[PDB]
């Protein structure tokens, strides 16, 4: 992976306020801010690296930013944080991969619980929520993630 | 991360996550963002003085920002702009003045429906919604106004 990262940083405020005030949305989640875990992935760079990450993020899942930016958010899925792309999960529902996977790539919001593990290697399960943004194009460009133990 | 400040230094996207996410809401606002006409007045100076004015409260008023900044916006409640304070309104009813004042005093959420005239001397129902923000320090030191013509 050979992330790139927005010089000025994201305007994660903006995206919160997008999420909220979205016209269908197909799933609630409530009011949201930027003191919540949250993480926002680029759709338009290799393999949707994780751009932000908010504090509660990296301490729910015990890794720092600079193990975090820049991959897949999939390294969650493995004690090691090793997950291969395409990878049959040995802990996780494959179904489950699959139905995240899909909504990503339609841009399509999605709600799943998934498995998985902190930088310590303890297990939990993740209540996960996926938005995608528009940028200033207004077009979907990010993807912003919601996680809960 | 990219905190986009309206030309003082006000967090005025930040103010709006702040007042969705307010936990003891007296009344509803539902979604907002900066798209709608909204002013941001400062609580701890004289006469509570509008310190930003969101391009479409200028647009639905017909004052420009030169013509709003620093006033309190009571003169919104006469055909030429001008009504001193503690004056007896001749087109305005009292009671809702004085909802409003006393409300802005307590720091207390409120919503009514003003009678308001804009630059022209057009007059309109406005359906008013105020909020009291909380800074950096946590203590009540602005109150976003929303209208609504
Ligand atoms: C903003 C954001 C936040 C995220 N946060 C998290 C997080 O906190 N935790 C987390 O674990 N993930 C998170 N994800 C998900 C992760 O980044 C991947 O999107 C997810 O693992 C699915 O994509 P993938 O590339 O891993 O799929 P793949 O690697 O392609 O794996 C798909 C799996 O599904 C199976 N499969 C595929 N097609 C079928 C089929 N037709 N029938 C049956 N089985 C099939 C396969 O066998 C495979 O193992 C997040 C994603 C985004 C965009
Ligand atoms: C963020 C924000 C946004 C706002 N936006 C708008 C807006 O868009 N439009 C608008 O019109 N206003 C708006 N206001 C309200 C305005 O700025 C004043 O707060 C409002 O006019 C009341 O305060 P005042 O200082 O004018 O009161 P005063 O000048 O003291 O007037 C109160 C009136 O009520 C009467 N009154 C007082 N006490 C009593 C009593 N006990 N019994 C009977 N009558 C009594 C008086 O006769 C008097 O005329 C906004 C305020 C804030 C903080």
């Amino acid at each position: 992976m050979h992330t790139l990262y927005a010089p000025g940083g994201y305007d994660i405020m903006g995206y919160l306020i997008q999420i909220m005030n979205r016209p269908n949305p197909q799933v609630e989640l409530g009011p949201v801010d930027t003191s919540v875990a949250l993480i926002l992935c680029d759709l338009k760079q290799k393999d949707t690296p994780i751009v932000y990450a908010s504090e509660a993020f990296l301490y729910m899942t015990g890794y720092s930013n600079a193990e975090v930016l820049g991959r897949n958010c999939r390294f969650l899925q493995s004690p090691d944080g090793m997950v291969k792309p395409k990878s049959t999960r040995k802990y996780v529902d494959s179904n489950t991969i699959n139905t995240m996977r899909k909504a990503i790539d339609r841009n399509a919001e999605v709600q799943v619980e998934v498995v998985n593990f902190k930088k310590n290697g303890q297990r939990f399960v993740n209540f996960l929520t996926m938005i995608p943004v528009r940028d200033e194009t207004g077009e979907y460009r990010y993807s912003m993630g919601f996680q809960c133990e």
